[PDB]
């Protein structure tokens, strides 16, 4: 019960009821009949698949300058293949690139092997994006705000990651504001903070899990939770999941909501540049909120 299934096609009430508690209980739940096609996700899926598998040269293709990116500033948007963090038996390729809007220089980033990439996945991110700004409609009638609220510059990024995680026998909050993430086989784990307890998050392979990151937890000024989660390596698999990771514009100025402060709600972050915090959070791995913890204030 801990990783709440909520049912997009139950009544917009309870949605909104569902969505809600989960948010401030969790930070992270899964969505089931969510409107976008389950072809569609599972041709995103083998995409990958094929992607994954072509040989060495192709892989090149996207390694600027020989070798693979790292996640640090400039994040760009035109694809690339990511190594990060190390573990032992990479533990982690990633395929990433921008989405939204779709220019043609973003689009000529992307993968031409597999030819099917380029429709499959545009397809997939504006049916994965759609169904983001409804959850975002959803959270704002929820916090008591216009519909619309996070259609703006709050949403300009939308970073596909592709992640393959080699086979092996022997955590983190997502900095931007939300993540919708496909996965089909065993190995996200969320964190109960209450609990100290990390729990699986069951894979259902046409579902989308939906976790809340460090920007609505600011945002939110703390009322909802950020989703700390973890990827364990599966012993026989290798494993392939799918994020999306929406939110702002690295020219943009984060604050808690200033229109649900209140004397009883006062901000516990003074506003901070996303960029500044972005190179935060991607160089400070001390703490898990290390990328906030120089804007907060008014801390009892
Ligand atoms: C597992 N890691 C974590 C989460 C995904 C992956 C890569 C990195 O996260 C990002 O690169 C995202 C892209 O939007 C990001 C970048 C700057 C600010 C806010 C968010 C850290
Ligand atoms: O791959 C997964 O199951 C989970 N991925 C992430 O949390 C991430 O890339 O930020
Ligand atoms: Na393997
Ligand atoms: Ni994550
Ligand atoms: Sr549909």
């Amino acid at each position: 019960a801990d990783v709440p299934i909520i049912d997009l096609q139950q009544d917009h009430l309870l949605i909104v009821q569902q969505i809600t508690k989960a948010c401030q209980d969790f930070g992270l739940f899964q969505v089931i009949n969510h409107g976008v096609p389950e072809k569609l996700m599972v041709e995103a899926m083998e995409v990958y698949k094929e992607f994954f598998a072509l040989p060495a040269e192709e892989k090149e293709k996207f390694q600027p300058k020989g070798e693979p990116a790292k996640f640090e500033l400039p994040l760009e948007q035109k694809a690339k293949l990511y190594v990060e963090g190390e573990r032992r038996c990479y533990w982690k390729d990633t395929l990433a690139h921008g989405c939204y809007p779709l220019h043609e220089e973003l689009l000529n980033s992307w993968p031409e092997k597999p030819p099917t990439y380029r429709d499959v996945i545009a397809k997939y991110s504006v049916e994965v994006r759609k169904l983001t700004m409804r959850i975002l409609d959803y959270i704002c009638e929820g916090l008591g705000l216009k519909l619309g609220y996070f259609d703006n510059e709050l949403t300009q990024i939308q970073m596909l990651l592709a992640n393959y995680y080699p086979s092996c026998p022997d955590g983190h909050y997502d900095g931007n504001l939300i993540t919708l993430l496909q996965q089909d086989l065993v190995g996200l784990q969320q964190l109960i903070v209450k609990d100290d307890k990390w729990i699986a998050v069951e894979p259902i392979p046409t579902a989308f899990v939906v976790n809340l990151g460090l920007t609505l937890k600011v945002m939110s000024n703390e009322k909802f939770e950020g989703s700390i989660h973890r990827v364990v390596t599966h012993p026989i698999r290798n494993r392939i999941s799918i994020g999306t990771l929406i939110g702002p514009d690295y020219s943009c100025t984060i604050e808690p909501i200033k229109e649900l402060i209140s004397q009883e709600n006062p901000p516990l972050y003074k506003p901070y540049p996303y960029a500044e915090f972005a190179e935060i959070y991607l160089s400070d791995k001390s703490d898990y909120d290390a990328g906030v913890k120089p804007y907060k204030i008014n801390q009892f």
